[PDB]
This record gives C-alpha cells, structure tokens and sequence, in this order.
C-alpha cells in the first residue's frame, strides 16, 4: 500500500498525575482487584450521564439506546476490556480528563497512600482510572461522544500519552478502556476471578454487566 500519514498528539501529564501514577506503578499495594470497581464505576457514571441527558433529548440515543457494559478478558494477547455505551468524551474532554488538567484529589491522595491508606481510597479523591496502573503496564483509551468523532487516547505513564483519532474499529457512542496487563497479573483474565471481583466490589452499579468468555 502507498505510505499512509497519521496524525499523532503527544501530551506531558500535569507534574502531580505524573507522581501519582509513578507511586502506584513503582510501589507494592496488596489489594490490586479494586481497579475493576473503579472503572466500572466511572463507566456507571458515564452511563448515568447519557441516560438523564436522554431524558430531556431521547435524540442523544441515536447512536444506541442500549446502556451497559462489556467486559472481555482476551488471554492472547493479555488484555482485559471494559467496554461501555455510556456519554463518551469529546477529544478536548479526553486531553483534560485523562492527564493535562490538575485534579483536585490528587496531592491529597498521594499524602494517604504514603501514610498506609489502603489503595482502595483511591475512588473517593476522583483520581480512580489510575487504579489501572496497579494491573496494567499499558492503558489504552477509545472514546466516541455524539458531539465529536472517535479518539484513541494511550499510556505506559513515563510522564506522557498519546491522542490520535482512532483508525480502529468504530462505536456508536461510549468508552472502551483497555488494560494491557503485567505479566504477573494474567489472574483478571480468568472468568472466575472476574466473576468474584465483580460480585464483591460491582453489585450495585444501575446497568447490567456482561462478561464475554473465550472459548
Ligand atoms: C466521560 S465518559 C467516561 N467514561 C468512562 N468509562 N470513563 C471515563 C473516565 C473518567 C475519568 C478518568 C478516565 C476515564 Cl476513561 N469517562
């Protein structure tokens, strides 16, 4: 094929997120399973977000009236999926919610976990996503909202990520995190362990949860 150009934002995080995700990447937390409570939270959130803006625009469920989420565990290539049709993000929430912007919680959270707050904190100071740092060496972020095309947003921490307009395969509308998980961490993909972390931590969450297993 002719040479095919790709446009390629590259972003420094905010110096504070920066410390944060070096803390939970380079130190040891017993309790790692929590990261799954946290982004099925936020995609709980995002779900909520589209449903009561649907309720005043039912418009805004062109792009699916379905509300719930996906998660797939692929053991080949060692990633775990929470999809979700929730609101989404636009590329301008994308770059500010995922890294440029300081977040209000996170010096004070990173004060706790060094004075021996469990990592499951977390959640409570609005800095839960990075929980996937605990699992994963790499994240990898697609978003679609209806007021903007689909973004491909990823990080291996290091200080910086990327955004670029997804070339991969389309959704209607919502958030697709994918985990690509440390070597010693392939017990999230397993259905079983899934299935008990989602029990403990997920119960309550307002939509239903499908886990697609590989046979
Ligand atoms: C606003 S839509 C949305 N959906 C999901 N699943 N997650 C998030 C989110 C919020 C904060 C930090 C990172 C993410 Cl990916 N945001």
């Amino acid at each position: 094929q002719p040479m095919e150009e790709e446009e390629v934002e590259t972003f420094a995080f905010q110096a504070e997120i920066a410390q944060l995700m070096s803390l939970i990447i380079n130190t040891f937390y017993s309790n790692k399973e929590i990261f799954l409570r946290e982004l099925i939270s936020n995609s709980s959130d995002a779900l909520d977000k589209i449903r009561y803006e649907s309720l005043t625009d039912p418009s805004k469920l062109d792009s699916g009236k379905e509300l719930h989420i996906n998660l797939i565990p692929n053991k080949q290539d060692r990633t775990l999926t929470i999809v979700d049709t929730g609101i989404g993000m636009t590329k301008a929430d994308l770059i500010n919610n995922l890294g440029t912007i300081a977040k209000s919680g996170t010096k004070a959270f990173m004060e706790a976990l060094q004075a021996g707050a469990d990592i499951s904190m977390i959640g409570q100071f609005g800095v839960g996503f990075y929980s996937a740092y605990l699992v994963a060496e790499k994240v990898t972020v697609i978003t679609k909202h209806n007021d903007d095309e689909q973004y491909a947003w990823e990080s291996s921490a290091g200080g910086s990520f990327t955004v670029r307009t997804d070339t991969g395969e389309p959704m209607g509308r919502g958030t697709k995190v994918i985990l690509h998980l440390k070597e010693d961490q392939t017990e999230y993909l397993e259905e079983r362990r899934i299935k008990e972390i989602v029990k403990k931590h997920s119960q309550f969450i307002g939509y239903p949860i499908t886990l697609f297993v590989e046979k």
